[PDB]
């Protein structure tokens, strides 16, 4: 009954028996003598001279003997002060070309060294305040930040750096949490957390283990010191080889607590982010002794970022709601709101634009912006509040708190930091910012780990890495397209739509494509029919299922002219004769249908010439749009693409519908349709999309771009109203882009959304492409 020898072990014991491990003390169930054997603190964490060649005392934190380093309980200064070693910061940068590793070592290992709410911009105090991480992020790869998931909290995002999963798809989609299921909450503070039945997906030390690897526990119980938890994976990482662990983590609540204390402005948080860097030197230093620096792959990693959040600035539900007891509030940063034991439709309307400063927005979580991917979970609440940063949201009426984080994962506050330093990691190397997760599947490469499926874009992050084993490759077609042929006479459509001899080759086999598909046809990788349309302002390609384009493809150049729709062609839908009938929609459905109207994805006001633009008229490039949208939909094709086309010397436009009812971010069957125009066959897209590409040399103009792509996309909610925009009683050009905004997208979204693959024939390598889908354009 006892931890002598048992120190952090990698068992887990008991009962009858006693442990010694990591998380002991979190269930109360460490030995009698545990705080005495394990947490020691006699004489600190440094050698003095004084101490060189001292007989091991065995009631020391750590070591300056001469067999200190067998063990690997040396404090990380040993070499430093006894040996006359430099300290690993003071050394130059040497690019580490392949892994060098003591005899025994099969791979490289990594260590996952995990700040929390260490904010990106902390970066830029320096190598006066940090001069270890300043090194690893010189010396290695890093990014200038890294996105969190939403919500920016703790345990979402920490799992989704361990599962590569989203919140919704791992299941721990906040710090707080009701099951329905379980009739159960999940708290920060208790030992419920600490139930397998919440963590879903399959974490890195999984994956890890199940694959023959061995790993460090990731997790540290609170009272286990920073130093300690350093000095505990160095001996770890001093064990014999069949029982060396390959994965570890260090986690440090800082800078967290002190940024919520201070606040991401206070000169005060020079101190704790000294102290993390300290931590930093030490494991490095450490690693130095063993010969291990030149070895491990390190990450230096946060999980969100921080805030200036103080008490004053709180919205409070009961301001708003008169059954305010009603309701259960997971409150703060962002807002939950469930039935005590109540109507959802009136309590959104009643948070909806009722103040001038209003700082937070209701939402159904399927209303949410789908960049969030916050709403396929059990555990997520219908109603959702998305509070503006620097604000707080709570149920009912100085501080103590001055920061804190969970706003929208595109705030630039909330943005976090990531460092990889080591033989597999890149050299010197700047990367753009990613998402976290991402990152997953970095560390399964790292590790030589086939990853568990997850979120990431695998091949996304190649370019991280000096050597990568992982090479993307574009997924096979499906479905292939027909070309049809004009193979219909007029009189032949009886469509109900009314409109005001010709040489007829019109329908331009050619061209099109080289002028409006710049980067290939979009492969659809589902099974499905569709007909290729040609247009000499688009290409089509037209869904014979869901009788609309499932892309609408155009090139709009800088010197592109707006016109507007004439009186007379208003109300003009047009039959085309490539496509049957039966396979067309029709006018009949839209004038029952009291609710619903039409807009067209090539826009009418773009159009050539007076002559194309009645192909824009065309029942085939028609789809479903209520009044509402249209007011959005028509401001951003007759004045916003002009204005990008204009601003980026011209875009390629790719729009379409995107179906997803169940809110699961990915692309409906025909069966998961829950809403058609009135007496017809003709699905309602709950979205619709665009994807803006040209060329990252703005001096080059879109259809003539021989380098790097440059995108920005968005996925529109499908909405019969605007009440979403607080401003969309004003003129359009005072809220509409702002939504757009809101609504910003990865292309990879919209391919999970629409089972579409774009950007296939380019001149760049496909990994730099799966780089550019994975982009998002914040606005921040
Ligand atoms: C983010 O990545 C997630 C993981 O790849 C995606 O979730 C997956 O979505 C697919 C399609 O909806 C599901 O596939 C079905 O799986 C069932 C049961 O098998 C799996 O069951 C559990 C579910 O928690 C899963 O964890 C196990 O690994 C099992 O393999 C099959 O019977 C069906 O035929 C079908 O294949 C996956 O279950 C699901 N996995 C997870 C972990 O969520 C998600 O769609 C991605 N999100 C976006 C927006 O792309
Ligand atoms: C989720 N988590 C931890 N994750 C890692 C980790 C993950 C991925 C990496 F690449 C590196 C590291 C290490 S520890 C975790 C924590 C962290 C504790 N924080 C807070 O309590 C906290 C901190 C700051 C906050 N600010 C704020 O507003 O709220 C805050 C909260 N604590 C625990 C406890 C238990 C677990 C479980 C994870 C799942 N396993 S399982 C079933 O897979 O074996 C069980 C343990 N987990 N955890
Ligand atoms: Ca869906
Ligand atoms: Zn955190
Ligand atoms: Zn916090």
């Amino acid at each position: 009954g006892s931890c002598k020898g048992r120190c952090f072990e990698l068992q887990e014991v008991g009962p009858p028996d006693c442990r010694c491990d990591n998380l002991c003390k979190s269930y109360s169930s460490c030995c009698h003598d545990f705080d005495e054997l394990c947490l020691k603190t006699a004489r600190g964490w440094e050698c003095t001279k004084d101490r060189c060649g001292e007989v091991r005392n065995e009631e020391n934190a750590c070591h300056c003997s001469e067999d200190c380093l067998s063990r690997g309980d040396c404090c990380t200064n040993y070499q430093v002060v006894c040996k006359g070693e430099s300290h690993w910061v003071d050394d130059d940068c040497e690019e580490i070309k392949v892994p060098e590793c003591p005899a025994g070592f099969v791979r490289p290992p990594l260590i996952i060294f995990s700040v929390d709410g260490f904010r990106a911009s902390y970066m830029k105090k320096g190598s006066k305040v940090m001069p270890n991480i300043e090194k690893l992020r010189s010396c290695g790869t890093h990014a200038p930040y890294m996105r969190p998931v939403y919500p920016t909290k703790t345990f979402p995002n920490l799992y989704t750096l361990a599962t590569g999963l989203y919140p919704e798809s791992h299941g721990i989609v906040g710090n707080s949490m009701y099951d329905p299921v379980f009739d159960a909450s999940f708290h920060l503070r208790g030992r419920e957390k600490f139930n397998h039945r919440w963590w879903g997906g399959q974490p890195l030390w999984i994956t890890a283990t199940k694959q023959g690897v061995r790993a460090g526990t990731f997790f540290w119980s609170v009272s286990i010191p920073h130093e300690r938890r350093i000095l505990t994976i160095l001996q770890w990482l001093s064990l014999p080889d069949n029982e060396r662990p390959s994965v570890y983590a260090f986690y440090s609540e800082q800078p967290d607590f002190s940024g919520h204390k201070y606040g991401p402005f206070g000169p005060e948080m020079t101190n704790p982010l000294r102290e993390i860097d300290k931590t930093v030197g030490q494991l490095m230093d450490g690693l130095k002794q063993l010969r291990l620096h030149r070895c491990v792959n390190v990450i230096f990693v946060g999980d969100h970022g921080m805030e200036d959040v103080t008490c004053d600035r709180t919205e409070f539900l009961s301001n708003y709601l008169t059954n305010v007891d009603d309701i259960t509030l997971v409150p703060g940063t962002l807002g939950r709101i469930r039935a005590k034991s109540y109507d959802p439709k009136t309590i959104i309307a009643a948070l909806t634009c009722k103040k001038p400063d209003q700082h937070f927005k209701p939402y159904m979580k399927q209303h949410l912006p789908k960049r969030l991917h916050y709403a396929n979970n059990r555990r997520i609440e219908d109603i959702h509040l998305l509070v503006d940063r620097r604000w707080h949201v709570a149920r009912k009426p100085k501080c103590f708190f001055q920061g804190d984080h969970g706003f929208d994962n595109k705030v630039n506050s909330m943005q976090t930091v990531f460092v990889g330093y080591g033989p597999t990691f890149k050299y010197r190397t700047k990367v753009p910012p990613f998402e976290n997760i991402e990152l997953y599947n970095v560390m399964c490469d790292l590790l030589g780990l086939k990853p568990a499926p997850n979120n990431g874009t695998h091949g996304s992050l190649n370019h991280l890495l000096r050597t990568n084993t992982f090479r993307p490759t574009m997924p096979d077609e499906v479905s292939r397209p027909n070309y049809p042929g004009i193979m219909y006479l007029q009189s032949e459509f009886d469509l109900g739509c009314t409109c005001d001899e010709l040489n007829k080759r019109l329908h331009t086999k050619g061209s099109t494509k080289e002028r409006h598909l710049l980067y290939g046809r979009p492969a659809v990788l589902y099974r499905t029919s569709y007909d290729i349309l040609y247009h000499t302002d688009f290409e089509s390609g037209y869904s014979e299922i869901f009788l609309m384009p499932l892309w609408t493809s155009y090139t709009i150049s800088k010197q592109a002219e707006v016109s507007s729709i004439p009186e007379h062609l208003t109300n003009c839908v047009r039959p085309d004769v490539r496509v049957s009938p039966g396979f067309s929609q029709n006018c009949l459905a839209y004038k029952n249908d009291k609710q619903m109207s039409y807009g067209f994805l090539f826009p009418p006001y773009l159009s050539s010439s007076p002559e194309a633009k009645y192909d824009a008229f065309l029942v085939t490039n028609m789809v479903p749009m209520y009044p509402a949208f249209k007011r959005v939909w028509a401001y951003f094709q007759r004045v916003l693409v002009k204005k990008y086309a204009s601003e980026r010397n011209g875009v390629n436009v790719i729009s379409g519908p995107i179906f997803d009812y169940n809110y699961d971010g990915l692309r409906d069957t025909e069966d998961e349709i829950k809403q058609y125009v009135e007496g017809s066959s003709i699905p309602v897209p709950t979205h619709y999309y665009s994807i803006i590409t040209s060329c990252l040399d703005f001096t080059q103009p879109a259809d003539k771009c021989d380098g790097p792509l440059s995108v920005s996309s968005f996925i529109l909610p499908h909405r019969p109203d605007n009440d979403e925009s607080c401003n969309s009683s004003e003129d359009e050009s005072k809220w509409v882009e702002e939504l757009m905004k809101m609504h910003t997208a990865r292309v990879r979204d919209i391919e999970h959304l629409t089972g579409l693959d774009f950007y296939r024939k380019t001149s760049r390598s496909y990994s730099e492409i799966l780089t550019l889908k994975t982009y998002l354009h914040t606005y921040e």
